[PDB]
């Protein structure tokens, strides 16, 4: 099955910033046509550990630099959503809406994605064992999505820490497609006092490990200079250094393709 | 003074509301030393099944802890989920609570804190003592006075959760601490569909809550347990709940003269 | 029943330090009387983080120094063994013989420290679980040992870090008598790098909640002078807070034993 | 080269020995890419329960040993549990094993240094990835050469392991890296009076850990692991030994041009 990539900006810092990456996600997807690319960022960080840090410009704004992004490079579009009324407006320019791990078991915000017809992405929560998502997964049924994703992302493992269990990529596999996110999974919440902190270094490690155990997509969050991003900037990938990391794991992906076990 | 906050987990009717707030009015006037605070949900809006009780609605339960309040003259607390709820919520609530998987959702705080209600927070089972700071800074910023925090345990592997202790004078520094004894002891998702919990740990940790020194203690109760539509291995049955309290102020009076300061 | 209260130095630097804390440990048991007092302290610390930490002056030296409190004070004593053929020199000394965390699965150590006839005292493993010390104690009455005792030092909860889970009182007791190491519970494993780290500031706290709670003994480490401790100087409680802290356990396990549950 | 460290838990007999080490000199001639190192314990000293299976004695664990050996000539690799048992054990080990539980013990850890063999020490469940660095320390200060650190799971939560895979890049720095297949995805005392595990998991994660990157893999087999003294739950079955090598050696190929320096 064609290998999933999403692939973009944390949050919707300028419009003009999200074009940048939109225009190297696109020469991506022209290069590695084998790969689905799906562009995300989100129009608002919800949940910042701090009241003083950057949240967003606003719905409004972040779908139209998203719905700019699909018109000008004809990409796919991902976002998040935090409160069930947001699905609606979202779904307009939303190819995959992503469903925030901490509000993975709210079952209003499930059920206010899924009518809406479109794929449906949940991060899985910190606090969620791998075997728990089968029920996040027939809440969304129930509520109509007939595309589902489970997104790994890290377990609490002590504070400020989390830890990659890769037994969760062929428990969660049972039940709907699975997708690691090699950029969140290495942050360190709330490590850095007012915001979290992060190890890039193992970013890379960690995915290579992810597609040789065997997922159906990954998610990567990028930018042009980490060191200036407003959000994630310790785990904000360098975007230069994107297309060097897709062409790795699709070259592992393949020789250990023939392994991955049947479900 | 000491806060107790009891009542059930879910509002599962008036009538029953009814019978556990009579019993809750009863213990107040018997303990004048304790400010009571009746508590229950309008909604279970994060069941791990699609198929579990989650409530009559937000009229039916706004409407049920009203008669709670007017028919015995208690305080009332009760959680909202999304930033829309506080206002009508903060009608009858003396105490807006804010669900420990939403503990860092900004707006939910905001919403809360504007009310101009006091306002608990539930710390999530995700975050570390010290990360609570930020919670109340954010309540802070949005005009919220009165500020609680209230331990329910942490993540420690799958499907269960520890309680450290530590956190307990640590979250002290930056607000009043309240001590959840009914869901430190459930079992996340442990039967499958449903959460578990162990209740044989239920009075054992609420006596250390008070040994190790907090403001309040958090205890979901109902008739017969057996019969509950949420938290059935928790909620500890109404007739037991006096002999506890009882417990906890006696141990409180004797352990407070070594509580140390802030 | 007669409460425990097992003090003492965590490492044995010097005969002379051991008699200066021998001497006050022995004042304070006569003065509580209701408290059964025993005299800890290691001829070796077996398991240093670094190759250059201190670890004592030799089995022959550390007995000599314990056999010298037991006599000029009246005291019983403990300490702890490392290999099999220590139990034997140390029984001779030892009313209670410890079990190191790490070793608690080590059936031979186990066996050897039970055949002496001695009372045997378990550091439960950071590894364990409270449930699978019942093993641990099967295999102590297997090898002879009357008298057993389990103790309560926290469990591994992400990395350089313990957490006590207070619900391992009350499972231990059911089969065996249950001490709470208020010293250990708040040590950080490797924190200082070379060495472990420690959080003096929690120890009173966590005792509190340790007899409130319920258990037998309590187990505290001390020192005239902490910072000047070869071992644990991060935990070492000062030797003149020693009564204050037993006091203070006795008045709150006095209004809380009426409530403790029945195994 | 790529170190394959093969063999079975216990040794239950030279019989079943002989039978594993023959299949394991196979593979080793027919992966000249390949180092192989015999495992086995001639004695299970930390089993959970007293009635579980420990062995037939040191004695018989090294005559068995020495068959091997000589019957294959096949490097050996087991592990000791006390100081005097690493003298007579280093006689026909070419790689001292030191358990998980005992990876801090002093006089254990020098005691094997001592021998001048190569020292494999099993990272504590307790442990954290840096803090290898010390037990390597000790090693060098003993006079060991040739110095390993095994992966084995870290406790997570209770009678639960998990693998961090950012300790094979952090543990790299200072010694050269196995990754235990078989253990690190056992249960602790999960069956009670045993452990348990899931063998389903042993495969996928053994491809992680090439993926990333390590010097050499640890595999436990056993013709019927059914009928397994020890490590019931987790013994590959010998007939699989031979795929799954294949396999690591494919991805690794591929992989190790991504491998991060050191
Ligand atoms: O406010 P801090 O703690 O830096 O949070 C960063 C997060 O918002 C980031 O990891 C991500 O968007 C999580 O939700
Ligand atoms: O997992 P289930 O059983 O649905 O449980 C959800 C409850 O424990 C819930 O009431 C709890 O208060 C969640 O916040
Ligand atoms: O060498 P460090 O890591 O300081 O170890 C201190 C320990 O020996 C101490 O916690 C105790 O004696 C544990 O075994
Ligand atoms: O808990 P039990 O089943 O006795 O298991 C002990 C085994 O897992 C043992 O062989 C393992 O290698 C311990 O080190």
């Amino acid at each position: 099955e064609k290998f999933l990539v999403i692939a973009g900006m944390n949050a919707i810092e300028s419009e003009e910033l999200l074009l940048k990456v939109g225009e190297e996600i696109k020469r991506l997807s022209e290069k590695f046509k084998e790969v689905e690319f799906v562009f995300k960022s989100s129009f608002d960080k919800a949940n910042r550990s701090s009241i003083h840090s950057f949240r967003g410009h606003g719905l409004e704004y972040g779908v139209k630099a998203l719905r700019k992004v699909k018109e000008e490079f004809g990409l796919k579009i991902t976002t998040d959503i935090h409160e069930s009324w947001q699905a609606e407006p979202v779904a307009e320019v939303a190819d995959i809406i992503q469903i925030p791990a901490f509000l993975c078991r709210q079952t209003d915000l499930l059920l206010a994605a899924a009518k809406t017809g479109r794929a449906v992405n949940v991060k899985k929560g910190q606090f969620l064992a791998p075997w728990d998502t089968k029920n996040v997964v027939e809440k969304l049924k129930f509520g109509g999505a007939k595309e589902i994703y489970l997104t790994e992302r890290g377990t609490t493992f002590g504070y400020n820490n989390l830890v990659v269990d890769f037994r969760s990529l062929p428990i969660m596999k049972q039940w709907a497609k699975v997708i690691y996110d090699a950029t969140h999974s290495v942050q360190l919440p709330g490590g850095l006092g007012d915001k979290s902190g992060g190890m890039r270094e193992f970013i890379f490690p960690l995915i290579r490990a992810a597609v040789a155990v065997g997922c159906d997509g990954v998610f990567m969050e990028t930018h042009p200079e980490p060191e200036k991003a407003l959000s994630d900037a310790p785990t904000a990938l360098p975007l230069s250094q994107l297309e060097g990391i897709i062409e790795a794991i699709l070259e592992i992906r393949e020789v250990a393709s023939k392994y991955y076990e049947t479900i």
